[PDB]
């Protein structure tokens, strides 16, 4: 049994193991950091099965749950939020914050998403690059998702810049464990104050909705509200930042497609669809433990055994996506859903918001800066460590 997680084949590539497994051993056992074994599912059909099977559980207190790191095992001891719940607890809590994320709500949020992106681009423009390249991540990829989620949660405008930086410290590879935890606790402390404030004078934000609709009636307590808000903040922010950076690098990598997008920003939606399939920046989030024996392919997964379903591998499944390793914004899509945002009841609560943010970014970025260029050889791009989810740490650009 090979050690898992696997390392990316290269900066922008998925682990080399997946293609081989899909072809010769689609359901196999891997060895986790603690020596425990877990089942790795690599084919699209099987990943979808794992994502929806009622015989599987997301509860982390079940022995056999596939924790991939030492820190992961420790976090599993805290009270859980809906991300780690099974029905009926799952939807009971998730439905408390879903309203803001519905397709309809996101459609109505479009003008706000657009102005947020416009303002950040204008700021990046006036900041210019006369004295050299600027870091697209720091100046744009990071603040876009950050300002939007913080604003939705209820953070006032003047606190956005500082809070965006602190949340980034949580996941920056450079941060020491102390700095990372300090930033973590600080954000939690801050949200605690927001909850107290909104309980007294509710405003138009997620935190206020939680306070008025759930805390006051006694459905959840103040700390629960803080944790739910915290989950919404940290769940996908870093992923969003990476997706934006990865999108820019990919366009640089394939000049012809950037030409097409520039000539027709209306292609943004399809470019984003291909991007979320090709670059599956969240690939270790579909995990379960079998509540009872379950057969998957030619294997029997016994009760209490763990399962990791790779949506990254599923997104490269040649049986579903023709020429899977080819990035093609004009790809002819099959009826099967690409899995960048997961599948089933737990499917990313912010999928529509995330896609709206990316679509807005890629339908505007090159309109603002038609000559935007990565200021370093693409082969020199600073990607996230190979033993982590795909992403980009910094991206120098000129325009
Ligand atoms: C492009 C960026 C994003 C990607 C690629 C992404 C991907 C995912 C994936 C793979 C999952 C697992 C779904 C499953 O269990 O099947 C997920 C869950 C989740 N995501 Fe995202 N996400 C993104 C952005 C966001 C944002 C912006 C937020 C917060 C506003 C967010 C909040 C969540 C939450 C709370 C969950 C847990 C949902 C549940 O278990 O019910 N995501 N996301």
């Amino acid at each position: 049994a090979p050690s898992f997680p696997f390392s990316r084949a290269s900066g922008p590539e998925p682990p080399a193991e997946f293609a081989k497994l899909r072809a010769t051993n689609p359901v196999s056992q891997v060895k986790l950091f603690d020596g425990s074994l877990a089942w790795l599912v690599t084919k699209h059909k099987d990943v979808c099965f794992v994502a929806t099977s009622e015989k599987l559980s997301k509860v982390r207190t079940r022995q056999g749950f596939p924790e991939l790191s030492a820190s992961g095992k420790q976090a599993a001891k805290a009270k859980p939020t809906f991300v780690d719940m099974d029905p009926p607890e799952h939807m009971h809590q998730r439905s408390m914050v879903e309203p803001t994320f519905t397709p309809e709500a996101v459609k109505n949020l479009q003008p706000y998403i657009q102005r947020t992106v416009d303002d950040l681009l204008e700021q990046m423009k006036q900041k210019g690059c006369a004295n050299g390249p600027v870091d697209l991540v720091k100046e744009f990829a990071l603040p876009v998702p950050s300002y939007i989620i913080y604003t939705l949660l209820g953070v006032p405008f003047n606190d956005l810049e500082y809070l965006t930086q602190q949340n980034a410290i949580r996941t920056n590879g450079s941060s020491t464990a102390r700095e990372a935890s300090a930033a973590n606790q600080e954000l939690l402390d801050y949200l605690a104050i927001l909850v107290e404030q909104r309980l007294v004078e509710p405003k138009d934000d997620i935190i206020s909705k939680l306070c008025t609709e759930q805390v006051k009636p006694g459905n959840i307590d103040k700390s629960d509200a803080v944790q739910i808000a915290f989950l919404l903040l940290v769940a996908g922010n870093a992923t969003m930042v990476n997706m934006i950076a990865l999108g820019v690098a990919t366009l640089a990598q394939h000049p012809d497609q950037l030409a097409q997008l520039k000539a027709n920003p209306s292609l943004a939606p399809q470019f984003v669809e291909e991007l979320c399939r090709y670059h599956t920046a969240s690939a270790l989030a579909i995990k379960r433990t079998a509540k009872e024996d379950v057969m998957i392919g030619d294997k029997l997964v016994r009760a209490n055994e763990g399962i990791i379903a790779s949506n990254q591998s599923a997104n490269r499944d040649e049986e579903v996506f023709e020429n899977p390793d080819e990035f093609n914004m004009n790809r002819k899509w099959p009826p099967q859903d690409p899995l960048g945002f997961g599948f089933g009841d737990h499917r990313c609560i912010a999928e529509h918001l995330a896609k709206a943010e990316l679509t807005t970014v890629f339908s505007t970025l090159y309109q603002k800066f038609p000559d935007l260029k990565v200021a370093v050889p693409l082969g020199k791009i600073n990607y996230t460590p190979l033993n982590r989810d795909v992403g980009i740490v910094d991206l120098p650009v000129i325009f």
